[PDB]
């Protein structure tokens, strides 16, 4: 029992030495807090990720169905990275991006670098050239499935989209570590059978139920599961709202995590905080914290403190 704990601690130690700092963890463990992370938009998701957001210098994969929220999540990462004086690229083989939307989340679309590559190979290469500059904080690739190989596009065997992904990632991982740039690969349901193993974080994004606005019904309760996480115990999940043309309700996630930690009391429909009242029902409580940014930062401050960061 006492002679065991050492052999295990020893075992865990040489594993970390041989393969890296997150190669083994107990699921109950507190997270190793890095210097800087890219916040995701939802404090719940930031907390579910352990390190308060996305890791820098690593490969992230965000996947899920059509219109599930993955891209929304990705754009927030882009917004936050910029808000911190960072530069961001967007490799687009999908041609789906709505910048007016991106802009409302907080993306500085004017300074957003975009590329609409001719081929899968070119997409990844252009992304690599960008990464090896050292000037990028984040780059998003929309999407994996769209990374069609030159050969296929030129009418010329089958299965080389995977070889392409595999080859690219090998190179890209080293370049991402050195630069400290984060790559977000958006993926559906591909060639990302490699992506699965190169990724430090993998997020399963899904729509749970549609938010009611008196019968109009615009907005979605989004659920994300961190199915892989090399930077903190994995398998944590989070919920948060994405609102029609507004993105993730930062304030909505503040309340939810707020009550979760007991920092926000909930006597009936009344959400309460530090003796004062925030609103009756979640909508007013949400609407309160947006028109009162002072208290929203207070609550955000208190939540980070009570947890890791």
């Amino acid at each position: 029992t006492p002679d065991r704990e050492k052999a295990l601690e020893l075992a865990v130690a040489q594993i970390e030495k041989s393969y890296g700092k997150g190669s083994v963890m107990r699921l109950g463990d507190e997270a190793r807090q890095p210097i800087s992370v890219i916040p995701t938009g939802s404090i719940a998701l930031d907390v579910a990720l352990g390190i308060g957001g996305l890791p820098r210098g690593r490969v992230i994969e965000i996947y899920g169905p059509e219109s599930s929220g993955k891209t929304t999540v990705a754009l927030h990462a882009v917004a936050n990275a910029q808000a911190a004086g960072g530069v961001a690229a967007f490799i687009d083989a999908e041609h789906a991006l709505d910048p007016d939307y991106a802009k409302k989340l907080g993306v500085d679309t004017d300074s957003l670098l975009v590329s609409q590559p001719d081929t899968g190979e070119q997409a990844l290469e252009i992304a690599d050239m960008l990464i090896r500059s050292g000037a990028l904080d984040i780059v998003v690739i929309d999407s994996v499935a769209a990374l069609v190989p030159r050969a296929e596009l030129e009418g010329e065997h089958v299965g080389l989209q995977a070889r392409l992904m595999s080859q690219a990632l090998r190179k890209m991982t080293g370049a991402l570590n050195n630069s400290g740039t984060t790559a977000i690969f958006i993926n559906q349901l591909t060639g990302g059978k490699a992506l699965k193993f190169y990724a430090s974080v993998r997020m399963d994004v899904r729509r749970v139920e549609t938010l009611k606005d008196g019968t109009n019904a615009v907005g979605n309760r989004t659920r994300v599961k961190v199915v892989k996480n090399k930077c903190s115990p994995p398998f944590k999940q989070a919920e948060f709202d994405i609102l029609y043309g507004k993105g993730i309700s930062r304030e909505g996630s503040l309340i939810d995590m707020g009550v979760d930690q007991g920092l926000i009391r909930k006597s009936g429909a009344w959400f309460t905080y530090e003796g004062e009242q925030l609103g009756q029902g979640k909508e007013n409580a949400r609407n309160f914290l947006v028109e009162n940014a002072d208290v929203a930062d207070e609550i955000e401050k208190k939540i980070k403190e009570k947890l890791g960061i």
